[PDB]
């Protein structure tokens, strides 16, 4: 196809859940076991092929530490999509993700597409958030949900592509 589309995506979530790793895996195909916490935000882009359409992603990888919370609107205000990420081995990170979802539903564009990533799924031997419970929560709140692993690549390209398909 010769059609070209571009859209803005923002990643939000508690510090250390794997936002930067998810983006690096999708954009550069890399995974770093020692990834430093993000300061403010980082920007990356990736272009993919989706049904006769070339889709370019402009990605804002936000720093998740609470001291950067007041900067979030600068990154999500014009976003067409968001991926709120939690760590499947940390229930508190899942609760934090729900609060990010609430903030997006109240303050971001009313037409924003929101995905929920249950990341670090490769650590299921330390699971703290039940898959079905998270799926039910996502279904009830109209969120595109997938468990992912930046470490193994499981569902990484899939969640980004699923979002592009629903834009
Ligand atoms: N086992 C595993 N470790 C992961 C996964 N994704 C990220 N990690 C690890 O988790 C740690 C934090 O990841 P990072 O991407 O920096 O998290 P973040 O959400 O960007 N943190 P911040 O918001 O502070 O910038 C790193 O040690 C990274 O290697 C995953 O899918 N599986
Ligand atoms: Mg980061």
């Amino acid at each position: 196809g010769n059609k070209i589309c571009q859209f803005k995506l923002v990643l939000l979530g508690e510090s250390r859940v794997g936002k930067s790793s998810l983006v690096l895996r999708f954009v550069k195909g890399q995974f770093h076991e020692f990834q430093e916490s993000t300061i403010g935000a980082a920007f990356l882009t990736q272009t993919v092929c989706l049904d006769d359409t070339t889709v370019k992603f402009e990605i804002w990888d936000t720093a998740g530490q609470e001291r950067y919370h007041s900067l979030a609107p600068m990154y999500y205000r014009g976003a067409q999509a968001a991926i709120v990420v939690y760590d499947i081995t940390n229930e508190e990170s899942f609760a934090r993700a729900k609060n990010w979802v609430k903030e997006l539903q109240r303050q971001a564009s009313p037409n924003i597409v929101i995905a929920l990533s249950g990341n670090k799924a490769d650590l299921a031997n330390k699971r703290a958030v039940d898959f079905q419970e998270a799926q039910s929560y996502a279904d009830d709140n109209s969120l595109l949900f997938m468990e992912t692993s930046a470490k193994t690549s499981m569902n990484v390209n899939e969640i980004f592509m699923a979002i592009a398909k629903k834009l």
